[PDB]
């Protein structure tokens, strides 16, 4: 509920204030990341 | 080895940075010298 106004029940984040006193935000998680690499060709060196 | 690069394991040392920022490089040991003079026909005077 919204005060002195028509609108009422918001349901959602205005463009008012998430700072709310606080720092940050924190999401946890883990990647699963395949993709394509050249970095291990272990055959062209010089001899010996 | 160099970063980024289908490169590694590079054995010697490159041309790159060979003093690791620092001054000279200490070595002492022996040494050793038989020279000879052309001296008088005298003993008593040898030359400097």
């Amino acid at each position: 509920k919204l005060t002195r106004t028509r609108l009422d029940r918001l349901y959602g984040l205005p463009a008012a204030d998430p700072n709310n006193g606080k720092e940050y935000y924190e999401i946890a998680g883990r990647f699963s990341l395949i993709s394509l690499v050249p970095s291990n060709d272990d055959y062209q060196t010089p001899i010996a």
